[PDB]
């Protein structure tokens, strides 16, 4: 069987002559994912895999178009080929079982569809034997972090040869002779397992899937699908990033009106603790204190951010609270955290409290605990929750029917489902959510659009401690890797880089400012933080007016240019609503380790309109390590029909809003 993306340019051809079932793809005629097999084994139940043929194949295709809620941009197009190719085997243990292949101009996905049938009825997936077989695999180059490691998704991404990629988490980057670039990740991961790609004969990246500690990967009863595998396909490596593949392939919005889910930009009580001028637990410098609190809330009502994130005001941080996930409580404050005056005072100010919900990895504890939290943040007008899962790899803790312990992946069935009871839950009461140790995203912010953004991947607070911080062509590489899932909540916008000493060798974001500010527009989410103390904005108010002008939420997006683990450039158009017109154009751009000169057509600016670009770049001896600081602000009238040339400095950035005249 074979299917093809819209302009020829994928085909895939689906066999039954190998062993199993199997799949490859060609891209413009040159085959790149070689015989790659399909199947599963389980537990008790005799497996899916030899001797399955095909039977039937049906074809549709789509070219439609809707609107998000909310997004890097308003509209998404949907335009695919699909086939849907049916398997049987004939008993003695046989069965039957269909795959679902969709095929876009920018890449594939596909899922399994296993229907009712004789003898399946609760089953435990052991294996899922997927694969993709890379073609060449010897000459490719891929950029990746670790799989099943004790800091779960929070490593620096390694470039190395693609057969050196033993054991990695998705989205899996690489790039084979030809410069096609390609990434495999999943779309719609519910009730199911995350997979791992673990690569068993040289190119041949098998799934994994994260198990339960029994061992078992997948329980389910009778017929099941798995969510889909993704393989983005380009010429670039910004097409990767320009695709809405993963958006495409989830199930449309469940939550109905989400007019309640609110983009903006929040500040915090959190890099203190980071950084160890306050601390979380109790004391002469505990954080979240009303005093504090208040202070903040003056801040943003005056700089213009919508939300004060607090940290610590729960009872159980005292001590090392890493440790504490057992005591944790979710609905009693300090007794210097005045939860009722901060209520009347966010009301008065007009900014709200963020809540939190830290767990150190005790799900249990959170659970029998998450509808009076959520009760008493509706109850205080708390629209926004930011929860955390902290704990080694493999190490959620969760008391079992019995009351005995278990420890649990992050990424397997289990917490899959825990996530999103947690975001479900929230919906309820209006609450949007910002995970913090999570699944990796999906796409499943379609379908539940008050799950706004997560982490999971190295963000700021590793400059804070990380010994060592986050690399200079760290960006560079999550905005090819990371940021491919979705959203990110990076917390950007470190003013004061010389806490801990300038140079290479201490605890900072190894960047320039300038830096700092683009990430505001190269690393998208619905929310951005101004992470930094309040007095170093104070001190910089200049640099300070970037953030206080950049929105959080789009009309379209485009990656002009880029390289993984060098450079990007993006170009974005605001979304018109509340404060935004939806006719300013914004404009971020980063580099790695090396200087770079970039040049910049401004044809996505639009035509026959006059703009002022406001430019925040490197100064001209601008340099990371011992120069970050220097900058030029320069406000230039352009046009479509102009032309910029970046200047970026080591580990710098360039920032500019493009302000709409007339
Ligand atoms: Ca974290
Ligand atoms: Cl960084
Ligand atoms: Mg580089």
């Amino acid at each position: 069987a074979t299917v093809q993306s819209p302009d020829g340019n994928i085909k895939i051809i689906i066999s039954d002559e190998q062993s199993t079932p199997s799949y490859s793809i060609s891209f413009k005629n040159k085959t790149v994912i070689n015989n790659s097999a399909l199947g599963f084994e389980f537990k008790q139940h005799a497996p899916f895999s030899n001797s399955f043929k095909i039977t039937k194949v049906q074809q549709q295709s789509t070219n439609t178009q809707w609107q998000q809620p909310w997004g890097e941009r308003q509209t998404v197009v949907d335009q695919h080929n699909e086939v849907t190719v049916t398997f049987a085997k004939p008993q003695p243990q046989g069965g039957t079982y269909s795959v679902r292949f969709k095929a876009f101009d920018s890449g594939v996905g596909f899922r399994y569809e296993v229907p009712k049938q004789a003898g399946l009825n609760n089953i435990e997936i052991t294996k899922e034997l997927t694969e993709f077989a890379v073609n060449n695999s010897h000459t490719a180059t891929a950029w990746w972090i670790p799989a099943r490691g004790w800091n779960k998704y929070e490593y620096v991404y390694n470039t190395t040869p693609l057969n050196d990629a033993a054991l990695v988490h998705t989205p899996f980057t690489f790039k084979n002779q030809d410069g096609v670039h390609i990434s495999i990740h999943e779309a719609a991961l519910v009730d199911y397992a995350a997979m791992v790609l673990n690569q068993r004969r040289p190119g041949v990246f098998q799934a994994d899937l994260t198990p339960w500690s029994s061992g078992v990967a997948v329980k389910k009863q009778g017929a099941f699908n798995t969510p889909w595998r993704t393989i983005q396909i380009g010429e670039k490596a910004v097409d990767l990033v320009n695709s809405d593949i993963i958006l495409n392939l989830n199930e449309p919005n469940k939550l109905g009106d989400v007019s309640w889910v609110k983009p903006g930009k929040y500040i915090g009580i959190w890099w203190g603790m980071h950084i160890n001028t306050h601390t979380w637990g109790s004391g002469d410098k505990h954080g979240a204190t009303t005093k504090n609190t208040k202070y903040y809330m003056d801040f943003a009502a005056k700089y213009g951010f919508d939300g004060v994130l607090v940290e610590g005001w729960n009872t159980g941080w005292d001590g090392d609270w890493f440790f504490n996930g057992d005591v944790f409580s979710f609905t009693q404050p300090y007794d210097d955290f005045d939860i009722a005056a901060l209520t009347k005072y966010s009301k008065q100010t007009g900014v709200q409290l963020i809540g939190h919900h830290e767990t150190s990895g005790n799900v249990s504890n959170y659970r029998k605990q998450m509808a009076d939290a959520f009760a008493l943040y509706e109850k205080s007008n708390v629209s926004q929750v930011k929860t955390g899962y902290v704990a080694d790899g493999g190490n959620i803790k969760r008391i079992d029917k019995n009351g005995i312990a278990r420890h649990e992946w992050h990424d397997g069935q289990f917490m899959v489902n825990e996530y999103l009871h947690n975001v479900k839950l929230a919906a309820k009461h209006k609450i949007s959510i910002n995970t913090h140790e999570p699944i990796k995203d999906t796409g499943l912010r379609r379908t539940y659009p008050n799950w706004i953004t997560r982490e999971g991947a190295r963000g700021q607070e590793f400059n804070a401690w990380g010994t060592p911080p986050n690399p200079p062509e760290h960006i560079s590489m999550l905005a090819f890797t990371r940021m491919l899932a979705g959203p990110m909540d990076f917390t950007p916008g470190i003013f004061d880089l010389s806490f801990n000493g300038l140079g290479a060798n201490t605890n900072r974001p190894q960047t320039t400012l300038a830096k700092q500010l683009a990430l505001y527009v190269v690393l998208y989410s619905p929310i951005q933080m101004a992470a930094d103390l309040p007095k170093n904005y104070l001190a910089k108010p200049d640099a300070f007016q970037f953030i206080q002008d950049v929105p959080t939420d789009w009309q379209q997006s485009i990656a002009l240019d880029g390289a993984v683990g060098d450079f990007i450039v993006f170009a974005r158009k605001e979304r018109k609503r509340d404060k935004y017109t939806g006719n300013d154009w914004y404009l971020g751009a980063v580099t790695d380790e090396q200087a770079r000169t970039i040049e910049i057509s401004l044809d996505f600016l639009d035509n026959g309109k006059q703009f002022e670009a406001h430019i925040y770049k490197d100064g001209k001896n601008a340099e990371w390590k011992n120069n970050p600081y220097d900058l030029t602000i320069e406000k230039r009238l352009v046009t479509a029909s102009d032309k910029l040339t970046l200047k970026l400095a080591t580990s710098g950035g360039t920032a500019i809003r493009f302000k709409a005249l007339l």
